[PDB]
């Protein structure tokens, strides 16, 4: 289950990353 | 610990999920 | 790897909900 949580964890770090550029660009005003 | 890092998890997955949804919809100018 | 993850998660914790509250604003038009 400690294996299985930390790919979870990883999937979520990766997801968080690419909402947080998105939200930014979008708050930006980017392109 | 392990249970409760499983439950913080999935409350993370289901917001993580419900934001993608919203970014999406506001990238795409979608309604 | 245990304690490891628990400061994953409160990272992520942490982040989805400054997301939370940005893409609330943008959804909202708030300001």
């Amino acid at each position: 289950e400690v294996e299985a949580l930390e790919a979870k964890v990883e999937a979520l770090e990766s997801k968080v990353q690419k909402l947080e550029k998105k939200v930014e660009a979008l708050e930006h005003g980017w392109d």
